[PDB]
């Protein structure tokens, strides 16, 4: 396989479906990435993550640098070996997680991150898709502060590029994505886009969203923001999101996604279904022999009832967290597959309308 | 298969190896039963429990009556269906877990257990091996109190027998075990044995042990206690125990075992190895690429390092509990297989000596 190759196989409006080829495997787009911030997708074995259909998982520079240590993981053979996932891994750079200066950020032991240190940690982890070190701009932000923050992030983007490129092994076997900032402001988003494209990356993330602005506002920004990015490279919406966020985002040109919701909300009792989420702890499920969802093909829905999973979660049993998470990740992957197939078949717009009609009914 | 058939295939001294045939499957003896007190073997899917080699698991009347409810589980199709384990299940009767009288015991909602109610709950759960409702005598016990308690338990034994037999479906498809009491006193143990044999059961448990008396004292009581039981029926030592307890107990004639140690101690960081237990949280394991145990054939030892599992447990990750438990249950099942094979081959005494020499070195 090449280091990195993104190919678009079919389009409908702004939506795209295709593949990213990397040395460690292929990634079908639009893609959902399960989050595994401490070198584990919570409550799942990697083989289970894979069985659900995930092509790639996300790791986090910040968390792994604190525990178990980036150098430690390198010494042990890298993150893939350590956690037993041999397919691509994307690592966030820490920019979402202090003493701040133009040089970087110190967290308090006390810990330092910068473009250089972030990129190095990602190299020590052995990540396949490396994210530029940025500042995710808090929301709401005044235009001045959004601009200052965006500007610093673009300088940090160039520093991330150069650090990555200065490491032969990394530059030859991994990919590097830039992150667009600019808050909700079109001109800032354009300036950031231009800056990133001038540097040049393998992929472009839309950063700074999902941090309190609401879906209508998020979609609005995506409306003008994604067309600013190079069309021929993947578009990644960081940390998004609920099933309906994902559908709308793909409608606006997004190709990649990650979110803690399927895992986190699973362990707390929320199960995604095609009729909308349910909280399995609700007394109405105590004697419901139906599976979590009526159509889901996952192993959990093949074998156990709502009633059982209800008992498990109420009892605080670990099996409840395992089953809830396997289902929700599988659900998310089935959503992604339905999106890919519908775009490939030229009926994605219909799919999204039908989806919304049922999910919200 | 028959309702119940125990056959002994080979003996060495007091040790026996053979099989219990039941409608839901065969149980190889000497047997270790993983404990699953809230309708789950903690942190394992039933298919995983089975993959480790377990033939049967234990459930608990007391816990299941409180949560989720015995009647509820019957309404939902029984415990096998509910939790997805289709092989035999043994249920303890509640006698180890108040207002006490000759009639039974009230716990505080407020909850009542008696021979009749206990047996009925076990029927509602659909258990395959039903345990008589008893009183586990606290240790230490004076001879008078041990006798009074033992005597009450024998009366309760007859009541358990009659309740079981009064339920056609139960009597035809499940088995019933009596429990010997008598604390540490030979004459009381003999009297209890005689009483149980006079009633007649499919199996005989040694109760009242592992409740603080120490291995030397436990073995001493087993020395005279197990020969008192009918030789041609299984001998079950309730709640025992560590690997070395199990070896010594088989040397004294015990055929069946259950204990929370492999699961509980797993989630707390203790891993069983042929060189003795280790606590994986210990800093000395932080960069140890070796599997938990050097010979273990389990999937965990095939795929992950001590270092990784160390990280998981220290991080409080659910995967750490899952992997620790799978290994420890598999370890326990490999121990049972080595015991069965060595008795079958007439070299069990050598096996136990070699075992002790390494486990304690
Ligand atoms: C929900 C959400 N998660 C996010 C993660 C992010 N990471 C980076 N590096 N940069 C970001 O801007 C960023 C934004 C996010 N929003
Ligand atoms: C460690 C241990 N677990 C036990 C469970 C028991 N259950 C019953 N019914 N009766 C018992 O005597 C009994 C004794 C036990 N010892
Ligand atoms: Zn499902
Ligand atoms: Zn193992």
């Amino acid at each position: 396989r090449p280091r990195f190759s993104f190919s678009i196989a079919a389009r409908e409006g702004k939506a795209r479906t295709g593949t990213i080829e990397m040395k460690r495997g292929v990634i079908r787009t639009p893609a959902f990435m399960p989050v595994g911030t401490a070198a584990t997708v919570k409550a799942l074995k990697p083989e289970t993550v894979r069985a659900t259909g995930a092509d790639i998982i996300l790791g986090n520079t910040y968390h792994l640098m604190l525990r178990p240590g980036a150098e430690r993981i390198a010494k042990l053979g890298g993150l893939h070996s350590f956690m037993g996932w041999d397919r691509p891994i994307l690592t966030d750079s820490g920019g979402y997680q202090t003493k701040q200066s133009e040089e970087g950020v110190t967290f308090k032991s006390r810990h330092m991150l910068s473009p250089e240190r972030s990129i190095e940690i990602q190299h020590l982890l052995g990540s396949d898709i490396v994210m530029a070190f940025d500042e995710c701009t808090p929301y709401p932000a005044t235009p001045s502060r959004a601009a200052s923050s965006m500007e610093r992030s673009m300088r940090w983007a160039k520093r991330s590029r150069d650090a990555f490129d200065s490491r032969k092994e990394q530059a030859e076997n991994a990919a590097l994505f830039g992150i667009q900032q600019g808050s909700v402001f079109e001109n800032l988003r354009q300036q950031s886009a231009d800056a990133l494209a001038e540097i040049g990356f393998d992929g472009y993330a839309v950063g700074g969203l999902a941090v309190g602005e609401g879906q209508d506002e998020m979609f609005r920004v995506l409306d003008f923001s994604v067309p600013m990015l190079p069309d021929d490279k993947p578009h990644y919406l960081m940390g998004v999101g609920k099933p309906d966020d994902i559908v709308g985002a793909v409608e606006r040109g997004i190709d990649m996604f990650d979110c803690v919701l399927p895992t986190r909300s699973g362990r707390n009792g929320q199960a995604f279904t095609w009729d909308g989420p349910i909280n399995i702890r609700n007394a109405r499920f105590s004697e419901d022999l139906k599976p979590l969802d009526s159509e889901c093909h996952c192993a959990v829905c093949q074998k156990w009832s709502r009633a059982y999973i209800h008992h498990l979660i109420r009892a605080g049993e670990i099996l409840g967290a395992m089953l809830m998470t396997e289902h929700n990740i599988a659900f998310y992957q089935q959503l992604m597959q339905k999106i890919r197939d519908s775009i490939s078949e030229g009926r994605f717009s219909q799919f999204a309308q039908d989806f919304r009609a049922r999910y919200f009914a």
